[PDB]
């Protein structure tokens, strides 16, 4: 997969296990398809979300649905999701990795892109 | 105002100045209405958002516009923008400070909730 | 003061209220010497911490005592504690606000330089 | 190795490649002494730094030397490096992984602790 996404968990100290996680791509126009979608695993870690074929330019949305996540856990978190927002250029890197990093009260994410 | 933002720059180490922020406003239903915005300061500080009479409950989005702060400063970045959505309960607290620390690949955010 | 550190509470959405924080100061040489501390306030910010006249160029080290904080709040975190170390140039910036947000597994750090 | 470290870079979206790495173990008493050490591999992570022979219940240190990282690649950066303290206990977790994200004037560090 061209696109991956990785989720760690800073209240518990785990990989963010079974988090789900909703790609969107800015269908022109003007709004978010669905694009690919899965859940994280053992390792915090969402493997073969798509394809080179199927992972063409555009304006990607990665919504990982982190309320659900802490709720299963016992916690009513702060946000509703984290978001994250981004252009795929073919001049751009072949390989994109959307890193993220919950608590209850705040999140953050990171780009990791590669060849 | 019980809403506030606050937006720090990682990158040259400096409150982000001048970035344009959106409030919206899930309006049932379901679309996302423009609630308030503005551009913060010097300080990198947003206030006079809103006031108690107009934040209701409800879910909002904060959406910080990191791509144009960084084109502005000569740097071309990952991410379209940030985007911070949560619930406001008047059960909850009553002011939320919404802070972010950006970087060209990365941003992280958090909510403070004090009375 | 020509540094202001803040800290932040990302499990409880909250400032870090009564946080104890150490500057050393490398003496030449070469260990850490006592510089200055103090306990932040309500707003989670540490005031007055030294002067311009004290605050000469060196090696500062800042030690966020983040253990003691979550024990006080019912917490056994992971890390002894959050360090931040760099250094003052006289043709630097004249002010440093070194803001810190805690998870029990997690800590962030920036550096925030103005004039 | 129960002990692994994984660094990532913001400011350019990849891995932190070739970045020097320290643990030092707190002896009793009371001083650090170079424990274990090695530079992250391409994909940023730094493996076989010690077995479970060798990793002890103590107080541990780990310097990510961020400081020479950043030069090499044109950057001069506020921090000296980043440090993370912790306790390693045998009733804890069988192993650990301290991630890093990197900017030029922040950092953020998180603990993973799996079996
Ligand atoms: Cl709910
Ligand atoms: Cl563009
Ligand atoms: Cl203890
Ligand atoms: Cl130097």
């Amino acid at each position: 997969s061209p696109l991956m996404v990785k989720v760690l968990d800073a209240v518990r100290g785990s990989p963010a296990i079974n988090v789900a996680v909703h790609v969107f791509r800015k269908a022109a126009d003007d709004t978010w398809e669905p694009f690919a979608s899965g859940k994280t695993s053992e390792s915090g870690e969402l493997h073969g979300l798509t394809t080179e074929e199927e992972f063409v330019e555009g304006i990607y949305k990665v919504e990982i649905d982190t309320k659900s996540y802490w709720k299963a856990l016992g916690i009513s978190p702060f946000h509703e999701h984290a978001e994250v927002v981004f252009t795929a250029n073919d001049s751009g890197p072949r390989r994109y990795t959307i890193a993220a990093l919950l608590s209850a009260y705040s999140y953050s994410t990171t780009a990791v892109v590669t060849n």
